[PDB]
């Protein structure tokens, strides 16, 4: 009877909320919209760093990335002061993941290769790991201000949270190549305030947000009881109702998975 | 249900689990063995010290009181450093909330005065509150010792939650005594690992710990969402099936905490 | 000295610092190449938009402003997001304060009004708050890559430190206006590594960095002690022996605060 | 001339500030009455840990401790919760170091075995290390309420700062007992307020403090700068002068720390 406290929030906040966790040998899975489609926004961000460590060896991540400044469209936060000195890959996936650099995922993207700058590329690795509802169609920011009702540049809270569940708990990469994107999703510095505030201080929060247009605001997560016990969090939600300028309410994913902590002690 | 859940931890810590939070205008009570009688333990200190503010004028508490080394009995941290200076009555409430100090409580007990050691003065203060329920019996440390099925020294969590609704939320204190009751609970050092690891980071706090032996470990709490909306906690429990040694765990009230937290939003 | 430490990093890192404190009523004032020049890059946004404050009253925020691609010239991260729908007057000062926007910087220059996109005007109001050496000649991107030696589009670290002084310390604006200059600079986004990271974290910055060729970055900032003394920082560098594309060093701009935060404490 | 600034602190806090930092290969030595001598107060659980694990092997960290509520003479925040299950050594040195627990602290020294409680032997590891000037005599919390002018339970900025550099940048432990010290330093959780908040925030800090009557205040650090160069500072106070009640000021540490971050920067 947890889907009871999932639809107060909604109307608490006027937005639809989505929710997955995946099942364990102990717990069952939670899901609230789980099969529904929310924007990806940057949460596709965790499984592009993937994609290029998968299809590159350690060695790639020194190859240095020079951009112009007609390149930063969006809000880059860290390729913005380097657009003089340029960027390895390793550093376009740290700012992808930890600071959601706009320009560094559609650098990351563009060295996947193939067509439209790699977004083909991005989704193929998708439906490689089993995914067969997400796709990615356009670069940033225009992914992030899709009209509602469009399942262009959309996911599932059901299928992305598999897709974590793999790169992280999973054998989707080998041990080298996996701790370096669990190091850098330990050190995301944009979710204070969204999984990680639901969540006591003891659990260990890993995560990668993502915010749009339309008042969206999702956030994927892997969280670690105080045991050590690891599970797969899944959080979107959108306000579309409310208009293109609809505010995102950050404290509806902060509320939601306090719900999912109480389930899962 | 929730007190499926609230089941499930019994049988993984082996323990008996007590929890109380009174309702509100909005939640209903949550509600598990709440009348069942659980050992007071440390926990009288809290309506202890408001005893001693309910009598006493706010000059009170600048009153020196001297003590020999016979008078240190239980765990006491703070009044093994002050024999030879005394502490003021306002000392001793600080260190009997904060610190869980085991000779300032009894020194405060006398302070009320009466037959016992101020033990029946304390339980004729709870009954003024409405509490009709708990009672107070033995002093420092002989009130944790006392067997499972003896109602010596025993309350509910029930009885107790309503009480600290009266001190901490209620009019038991005027508002200016009421300030330095709360302060002190507060800034509590013994409830790191109870109620406040079980509620996430922006829920603020106040406790007072409880333990003893056969498993001995509770916590009430007063807790405020980060809406700024207040509820009362009360947790407690005991192993008495392990036997007199039996060894309390921490984790069962975290995680029992987590589960109102999860209910609460 | 000081001067000392002001003349090793500049071997450290091969650059040419320049360091002016305003002196207050406790201590004196700290000046390295205090009145030598140094390229305004976009440090001049910030008594940009305070230009646009001034002259205009409050309800001048809400104009809108449309513009076409062409208009893009530097980088901008939120003026190219909104080609379709355009911008207002104070989404131009936050752009241009905040990420420090080319575009935004070339319209508020431009609503300013006047001859050659108004830098007439805007070294119009520098003379007004006293400033005589400072001056501006060009827009974004060319205001950055002026030869060394050149004077055009240059400020001295005496010459801007007095006019952020007069702008957030002194009686330049009105409170109304003040406020939201003050908090543009306190949420900018593009410091992080410049005198924000050399100050202590108790200690409150508020910044607007500069960045261009010839190895230049610069950093105005207002720093606040812990105990709420008010401080002038103005921290330019150059690297004008490395060439036109010179790699600007932003440790120079943090140690050079470090050594400024000190004798302030 | 670092040392007018160091008096005027004096002067400004009413207190005797003790500073030292060992010369590196680069920046020479920062000394302020650095023989002079200062309490230990909770300075010496660094060593004393460091003691510990030098005499015994890494498995000796497993025996289990058991302790009464006798044992309990200071304020334990950890010790206090483990009377009825006892601690393991490892868990006495966790407790020690981060936060400062007096009853870890006294059980370790008796670890360490010899006359009075192994205070004996504590001061005879660092006659080991080469410090002749400091000692141990008392137990806690008796060392920290000393008498000015008694050299019982003191040591100087001067003999801490080459003790702890031994201990951390040296090879006085082999590296596995030594990354366990400098963890648990780096975990402290009673320094935020000291050198921590006067140095910035991209460098790391270990440290342990220590505070005991008549105002005293000191604090024991490493520090690593950005580019990983590492320190040692060595800040002692107190304030004899105000008598056995006075207050300590832990800002005269803060700020003492900013004078020394500006120096080595
Ligand atoms: C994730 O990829 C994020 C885009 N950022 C959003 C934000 O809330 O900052 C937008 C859509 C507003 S943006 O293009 O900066
Ligand atoms: C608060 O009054 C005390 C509970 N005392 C326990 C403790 O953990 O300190 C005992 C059982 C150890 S005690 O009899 O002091
Ligand atoms: C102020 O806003 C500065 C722009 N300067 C440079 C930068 O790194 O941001 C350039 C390279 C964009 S300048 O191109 O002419
Ligand atoms: C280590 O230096 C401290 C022991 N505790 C002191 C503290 O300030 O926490 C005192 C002075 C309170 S104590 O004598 O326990």
């Amino acid at each position: 009877d947890l889907a009871d406290r999932f639809a107060e929030l909604e109307r608490r906040y006027d937005a639809r909320l989505g929710v997955y966790v995946p099942a364990t040998g102990t717990t069952a899975a939670i899901e609230y919209r789980a099969d529904e489609r929310f924007a990806f926004c940057s949460t596709f961000k965790a499984p592009l760093v993937a994609a290029v460590l998968h299809q590159n060896p350690l060695t790639h991540l020194d190859k240095l990335i020079t951009y112009t400044s007609d390149d930063i469209r969006s809000i880059s936060p860290v390729a913005q002061q380097h657009v003089q000195t340029g960027m390895t890959i390793g550093q376009l996936c740290d700012a992808a993941i930890r600071y959601s650099d706009g320009t560094a995922a559609n650098l990351l993207l563009a060295d996947l290769g193939g067509p439209g700058g790699g977004t083909a590329a991005f989704t193929g690795y998708l439906r490689s790991l089993g995914d067969t509802v997400s796709r990615l169609d356009a670069e940033e920011p225009e992914l992030n201000r899709d009209p509602p009702g469009d399942e262009r540049d959309t996911t599932t809270p059901h299928a992305i949270a598999l897709v974590l569940q793999q790169l992280v708990l999973g054998n989707a990469l080998p041990p080298d190549k996996r701790a370096l994107l669990t190091d850098w999703m330990a050190r995301n510095t944009t979710g204070a305030k969204r999984i990680r505030a639901g969540f006591p201080a003891d659990w260990k929060v890993i995560d990668k947000t993502g915010t749009g247009d339309y008042g969206r605001a999702n956030d994927i997560a892997v969280v670690w009881s105080p045991t050590g016990v690891p599970y797969v969090v899944a959080v979107m939600s959108d306000r579309a109702g409310g208009g293109y300028d609809a505010e995102p309410r950050e404290a509806l994913l902060a509320e939601a998975a306090t719900c999912v902590a109480g389930v899962l002690a």
